[PDB]
């Protein structure tokens, strides 16, 4: 009755733990046949952002729940199978599954003038049920709808091949002996180009802009334990900026010597993509750097420098869009490309709705959602309160009108934060 949680992923298990530890009645409605979120989906053969060779890029001790450590025989980056098995055994140890409805998809959420929210869910039977709930916590995560190129390049209609997104990619063993263009330079592109390159006959990597490809580790320490190390923090910014530059050139030299465009923005201003494989796949010819895709000329794809290439498939690793389809009201947005959420969680106009996990930090999100979960628990039963509406909107306006200075206008810079001082406020 008290709290309807949408999402049994990492973020929704976390919030369910935090209400349970306060004694608030709640349910997690999850659409998937088990808990775990995206990490469950490779190994269930299901269309999700992950793939079979997906691993963590954050340190296990920094990524597992601070109350429930990951198995110690786990490596610093476990596989998607290892984490999704860790999440479920977490749900077991917290006794949350009795409060979990699996295979139940929230189809709409509406606020009633009395305060409670009516929430209609769809079961495996295709049947729908409508229920009222005192508060609602959104925990559905923002990598849920595939983001395509704004126009598909010309002739895509008659490509005589197979054009897909990172969500529909699974093993690559499905691409054994074929010819694939990977479109992207993000965490999903580098990973998938390298998965092909062991299965594909030829593996191309089309890129539009240069990104700062960085190894998972420097000095033995992963890039996430460095941003918690006292030394790193005790240095300024320009001390850190050239610190990494020297380390990256000593570790991988110049990206231009791999066929990759040089970033138009320096490390810390141009998204970093962490890989320990791609450059060494270029240097062995297993993946071949390309520019943008210009056309689909028959059974081949034509690139912007002029080259042709026979291609049986193209998997677009072009990102994802943040959609919240069950809120007819509109995702908490500003229309300049920005989120409307006091402290990245609370909508100012709607009492009783929280958003857990709609943040993008450097490194693991886990502690951020642990904090968001504990604060939303004391908001529900009144052991914490919020400013007035207008004061909430002043915090949100300082956060916007600020992400333009450390960052800039773009896409989704509005769910972005530092780890340290954000969690300092808890
Ligand atoms: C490919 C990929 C790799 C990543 N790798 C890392 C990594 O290595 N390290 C790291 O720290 N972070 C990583 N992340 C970030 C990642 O989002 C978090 O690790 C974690 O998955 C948090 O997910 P979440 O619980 O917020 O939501 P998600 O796990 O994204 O999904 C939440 C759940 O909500 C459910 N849901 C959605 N809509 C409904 C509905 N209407 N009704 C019912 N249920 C619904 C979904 O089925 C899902 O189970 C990665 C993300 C992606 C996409
Ligand atoms: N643990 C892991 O190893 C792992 C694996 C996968 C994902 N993740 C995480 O999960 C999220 C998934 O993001 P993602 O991997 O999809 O990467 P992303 O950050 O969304 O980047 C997608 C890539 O597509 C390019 N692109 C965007 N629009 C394009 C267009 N219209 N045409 C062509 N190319 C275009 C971008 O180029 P530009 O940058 O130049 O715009 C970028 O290189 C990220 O937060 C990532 O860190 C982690």
């Amino acid at each position: 009755m008290r709290v309807c949680v949408i999402g049994a992923g990492l973020s929704g298990l976390a919030v369910g733990h935090a209400l349970k530890e306060r004694g608030i009645s709640f349910v997690c409605l999850e659409k998937a046949p088990d808990v775990g979120g995206i990490w469950r989906q490779p190994g269930a053969g299901e269309r999700g952002p992950g793939y079979r060779t997906l691993h963590l890029n954050t340190a296990k001790q920094l990524t597992g729940y601070a109350d429930f450590p990951m198995p110690d025989a786990y490596p610093l980056y476990p596989r998607h199978s290892q984490v999704a098995a860790y999440l479920r055994s977490f749900a077991e140890w917290a006794g949350l599954l009795d409060h979990v409805e699996l295979r139940t998809e929230v189809v709409s959420v509406r606020q009633d003038a009395d305060g409670p929210w009516t929430v209609v869910s769809r079961g495996a039977d295709g049947a729908q049920v409508s229920r009222r709930f005192e508060q609602v916590v959104v925990a559905s995560g923002h990598h849920n709808e595939p983001a395509l190129p704004d126009p598909l390049p010309a002739g895509a209609d008659s490509f005589a091949g197979t054009i897909l997104h990172s969500l529909d990619y699974r093993d690559g063993g499905d691409f054994a002996g074929r010819r694939v263009v990977v479109v992207g330079l993000g965490a999903s592109a580098v990973d998938i180009a390298a998965d092909l390159s062991r299965h594909a006959e030829r593996t191309l990597l089309s890129v539009r802009r240069g990104l700062h490809i960085v190894p998972k580790q420097l000095f033995g320490m992963s890039v996430d334990e460095i941003a918690e190390a006292p030394w790193w923090n005790e240095m300024s910014f320009d001390e850190r900026r050239r610190w990494v530059e020297q380390a990256l050139l000593v570790a991988r030299g110049r990206l231009s010597d791999y066929g990759l465009p040089e970033p138009d923005h320096p490390v810390f201003s141009s998204a970093t993509t962490l890989s320990d494989e791609i450059l060494s796949r270029i240097r062995h010819g297993a993946v071949t750097p390309k520019p943008a895709i210009a056309s689909f000329d028959g059974d081949r794809v034509v690139f912007t420098d002029g080259t042709s290439e026979p291609a049986d498939a193209v998997v677009y690793c072009t990102g994802f869009h943040m959609t919240f389809p069950f809120l007819p009201a509109g995702c908490p947005m500003s229309a300049d490309g920005s989120v409307e959420l006091y402290r990245r969680v609370v909508p100012a106009d709607r009492p009783g709705l929280y958003f857990v996990g709609l943040v993008r930090p450097v490194g693991a999100i886990t502690r951020l959602v642990e904090a968001q979960a504990e604060w939303v628990a004391r908001l529900v039963d009144g052991a914490a309160v919020l400013p007035a509406a207008d004061q909430m909107r002043e915090e949100i306006g300082t956060y916007l009108t600020g992400i333009v200075q450390r960052y800039g206008r773009t896409e989704g810079a509005s769910i972005q934060v530092d780890v340290g001082p954000y969690l300092a406020e808890f």
